[PDB]
């Protein structure tokens, strides 16, 4: 088996697809079919066919023959491409035009920006020379090209007849009649699509599955005899992708589409905006398939605590009456945006309402690296820009972030052609504009420039950490195995034997023993994802979201299934209970204790969940959080011993240039009862001395040159400057340990005695 | 999908019966007498004219079984179970305020016959701190002091009995145990050398265990350790022996791939039957969570529990 929540995005080979290929002729009423190709499609030498394109949008052209196009392939030209809005490498579908449909007049209108220095009648000019006896077929809202001299004017499909396309035999009796078709209609083409939306695939999925099947072909859920949901409400960090999604799934899917943007609502006096509600509920009733998106629904619909006049929770209550109104299934789909999914009103977040939700969040690296590779296919990229490298370090961008970063790029390179362009003059040299692109350096000083936005938003992401960078710990590896691994790639094996396993594991041990590692190598391993989380950030929780962000980031952890959800730093919040219980600043502790617990005991049941803690202080960690149920397995992390410790320093130095003298070895019999922090500290250390040594010898050698500079530039050239033994020397003659040795057996008198501590002392 | 009504509290008769508790014989038999006897039978105590009591406390080491003996009694009288955490009560207070405790006595009283069990009373029941003060304590000052107003009305109700259980007798607030609360005193003792072999065979009454496994064998060399820690030992037993038959298996599948000429022999899927091997293993890392000096403090209070409402 695999998953096939990812299954409606997939595009089924048929013979009818072919790929997308240059022509070998400019005609945009003509392509070119592979006879072989033709011979599946039962077609012939110079026959009309139907193109179908992207975003509903398909063309009318001639198929000719050619044995140079590959059987893959349609060799299309570039206007065919620009109409059916598809770039080389779509998989368009072909279909027969049987009915030629010679039409009786093809209304015909150009554009001024092709129109800039014609004279003379288009008419009598590009039109008949080349329409008359010549047959091309015509589709209503396609560009064709027409050249009359040295002036290339492109005439829009206006009005044919038949309306939707035909055949311009001769007696198409038509001219140019004014110029209505000005190119500023371009706004409204080729606007949004799927193509245009990337690093979301799942919820992509999700929303196509709610929204465009039910809409295309509601015949599969009347045969189950299930009825589709009818609300769906997209949240998500503000700028990530909703507007766009909404829009790309309205347009696909071919449905009529109305927007409710909720300022537009509620800048309306009284009266007018619950008619406006009212009008876009009937005209979508009225013109199913329809779907209805409403932008900003928290400004309309916010939290009844927080809305204080009485024209707000009538707009409220409207719209409440006019979802629970669509029950009737005229193929409505009501679509949302917020944001702030808590400060929507309970209310709509239930069935025959906004009951199902997509969490368009943070996208990953390829995501980014998608986003940035949409947002550049229209600027002049250099031939050197590498977004692989953007998309690493762009680390909390939304979409818009990467898009805004893009813009600056761009107006750094601005800048640096600013010294060759004068601002005093009207207009600025066209060489010098056509010669700007933007490089990688743009785009690292951007982006050094930019800051993200959702950096301080809980990420649910596959962390890269591996085993490998994990030194020795091997039976800490084999137990957290069994205990995470097995119960989620084998569920059924539990149950097999009749015996359920445990959600819950504890880190306890020395500091730097590397116990945030382990939470994510195995995660890694399981492929789950891993949500992190700190109690210094769960303690500023309470003074903010309150009661709503443990409630929150544990259901996030049960959507997000499976998941390993990791508490660093449980000295804080896991602080035991104070026996003169009281205080304000502790009553966060306690809370983010009872509230963790009370989260902890429902989470049991929801199986592939595992949450995991870390303290460094076992001593003050509350007995309640070991309890069955509960963070009840208890692994001790132990300070790395002579073997473990070369791998950490390997780990450390994994990358480094280290030269071939080091013996890594060495290090670690002289450093012991160190840390692996102390042990990435003490390489951190050297590589700050070689740098200081390798500036020094350049600067050296540079001021030696400087001093005479008839002295030429010897056979000497820079070297990798690797970290040479000294600077490991050095490094080891500040390197302090971080844990005392009295401070080492006091952990392994708590790994022999901790989970006796719900008792008394 | 996920649930929605998971936080909210359920009445419902708890599937837990008598044999799912290992031992405690005594003490089944002092709750029948204290619980369903004036449930079943209302009219013998008028008969002999005397009322019983509405309270009951459980005391005792962790891991004994004391969350599950209130369910127990519950299952035997078919009365309905309200199963409320200290830790829960805590985060009402923040929240619905002054009616979450009221709702939840209330919801018993329209529930009865009914067991109103509150677990994790080491949070609320911390006795009345000397320097009175704080409102992290505040709460937990809350949840006693409306939890006992609300204990004072429930006595008129009748067939609502109001148990508690305790890991921490000595900070339990000495107005608990008044008479007309929880005044009756239940000591859960660490389970005995025949105690924990019904212990192993409950934890065990759906395993595959083989048929050379002595469980009466573990029951001597385990002492001292609780319930949980004879469970968490068939837990890792368990595991072990996922693990010994995945490698199984998985060997198995790749003997036959490194030559698939070779047929698929007699050699079929066991019931990877869990051998003593892992429980040996499992021994190997067991440890008591109840250590030799914190079972004589348990006995003393038993000793001096009730005695909490004077001076100390
Ligand atoms: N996944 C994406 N792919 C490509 N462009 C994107 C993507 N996400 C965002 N963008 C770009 O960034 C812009 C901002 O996204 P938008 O769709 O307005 O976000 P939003 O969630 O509706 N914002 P708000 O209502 O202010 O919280 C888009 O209009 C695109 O130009
Ligand atoms: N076993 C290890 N192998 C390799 N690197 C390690 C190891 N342990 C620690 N380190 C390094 O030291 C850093 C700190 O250790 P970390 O994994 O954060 O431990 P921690 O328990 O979260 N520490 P703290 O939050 O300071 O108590 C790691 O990110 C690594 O760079
Ligand atoms: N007498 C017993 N017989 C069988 N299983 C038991 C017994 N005592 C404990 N267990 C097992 O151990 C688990 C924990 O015991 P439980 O009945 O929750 O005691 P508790 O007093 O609520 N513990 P705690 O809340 O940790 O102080 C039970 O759910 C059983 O799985
Ligand atoms: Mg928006
Ligand atoms: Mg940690
Ligand atoms: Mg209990």
């Amino acid at each position: 088996k695999k998953d096939f929540s990812t299954a409606i995005l997939e595009r089924k080979k048929s013979p009818n697809r072919l790929v997308v290929d240059e022509a070998i002729n400019d005609d945009n009423s003509v392509v070119s079919l592979h006879p072989a190709t033709m011979e599946k499609l039962q077609l012939f030498r110079g026959d009309t066919i139907l193109i179908k394109g992207k975003k509903r949008k398909d063309t009318v052209c001639i198929a000719l023959a050619d044995e140079t196009c590959e059987e893959p392939k349609i060799r299309m030209n570039k206007v065919v491409r620009s109409n059916l809005r598809v770039r080389l490498g779509d998989v368009i579908s072909v279909h027969q035009c049987p009915d030629v449909k010679y039409g009786k007049r093809v209304h015909i209108l150009p554009v001024d920006d092709t129109v800039e220095g014609v004279t003379g009648n288009l008419f009598d000019a590009y039109l008949k020379p080349y329409f008359l006896e010549a047959y091309r077929p015509v589709r209503k809202g396609d560009l064709f090209l027409v050249r009359g001299g040295m002036r290339s004017v492109e005439f829009k499909v206006i009005e044919t007849d038949p309306a939707e396309y035909c055949v311009v035999a001769p007696d198409t009796e038509i001219f140019c009649e004014g110029e209505p078709v000005k190119r500023e209609d371009e706004e409204r083409l080729d606007d949004v699509g799927y193509d245009d939306v990337g690093g979301v695939r799942k919820q992509m999925a999700q929303i196509r599955e709610l929204v465009e099947l039910p809409l295309r072909h509601p015949q599969l859920f009347k045969s189950i005899g299930v009825k589709p949901p009818k609300g769906i409400l997209l949240y998500g960090p503000p700028g990530s992708g909703k507007t766009l999604i909404a829009r790309a799934v309205a347009n696909e899917t071919g449905a009529f589409f109305f927007c409710i943007n909720g300022p537009e609502i509620m800048s309306k006096l009284a009266g007018e905006s619950e008619s406006n509600l009212r009008k876009a509920f009937e005209e979508a009733e009225k013109n199913a398939p329809s779907i209805i998106f409403i932008d900003e629904i928290d400004s309309i619909a916010p939290k009844r605590e927080k809305t204080n006049g009485e024209v707000e929770r009538r707009i409220v209550s409207q719209l409440l009456t006019l979802m629970d109104g669509l029950k009737s299934r005229a193929h409505v789909i009501v679509m949302g945006a917020t944001n702030r999914p808590n400060s929507i009103d309970p209310a709509l977040r239930r069935f025959g309402r906004f009951d199902r939700e997509i969490d368009i969040g943070v996208p990953d690296e390829i995501g980014r690296l998608e986003v940035l590779r949409i947002h550049t296919k229209n600027m002049k990229l250099a031939e050197d820009v590498d977004l692989e490298r953007i998309s690493k370090d762009t680390h909390g961008y939304v979409g818009a972030d990467l898009a805004a970063l893009c813009t600056e790029a761009a107006l750094q390179c601005i800048r640096e052609k600013m010294d060759v362009i004068d601002l005093e003059d009207d207009s600025i040299d066209a060489e010098i504009l056509n010669s700007m692109a933007v490089t990688n350096e743009h785009f690292h000083t951007a982006l050094g420039n930019s800051n993200p936005s959702a950096l301080r938003e809980t990420v649910v992401e596959v962390p890269n950490v591996s085993w490998n960078d994990i030194g020795g710990l091997e039976n800490v590896k084999r137990e957290l195995q069994e205990t995470v691994q097995y119960p989620v790639e084998h569920p059924e094996k539990f149950e097999k034997f009749g015996m359920s396993p445990s959600k819950g594991v504890l880190f306890y041990g020395p500091p730097g023993c590397g116990k945030t590692l382990l939470a994510k190598a195995i995660a890694n391993e399981c492929q789950a994802n891993f949500i992190s989380v700190k109690g210094p950030e769960l303690l500023t929780m309470w003074f903010g979201e309150s009661e709503a962000n443990v409630r929150e980031i544990f259901d996030k952890a049960r959507q997000s299934a499976p998941c390993v959800l990791f508490f660093d730093e449980l000295d804080s919040i896991a602080t035991q209970r104070g026996g003169g219980s009281g205080g304000d600043g502790g009553g966060a502790a306690d809370r983010v204790l009872n509230q963790l617990l009370t989260e902890m005991d429902g989470m049991n049941a929801k199986k592939t969940v595992f949450i995991i803690g870390a303290t460094n202080r076992p001593d003050i960690i509350d007995s309640a959080l070991l309890r069955p149920g509960r963070l009840d397995q208890l692994i001790y992390i132990p300070l790395p011993d002579e073997d473990s410790r070369l791998n950490i320093f390997k780990a450390a130095l994994r990358k480094s240039p280290i030269a071939k003298d080091v013996d890594i070895g060495a290090l670690a019999k002289y450093t012991q009862g160190f840390s692996g922090a102390d042990i990435t500290e003490i390489c951190q250390r050297a590589c700050k001395y070689a740098i200081r040594e390798n500036i020094e010898k350049d600067i050296e050698k540079e001021k030696r040159r400087s001093e005479n500079p008839e002295a030429m530039e010897e056979d000497g050239v820079d070297e990798v400057s690797e970290i040479k033994a000294a600077h490991f020397e050095e490094s080891m003659k500040y390197a302090r340990r971080s844990v005392s040795d009295a401070d080492i057996r006091k952990y392994q008198a708590f790994a022999q005695t901790l989970q006796q501590s719900r008792g008394f002392g």
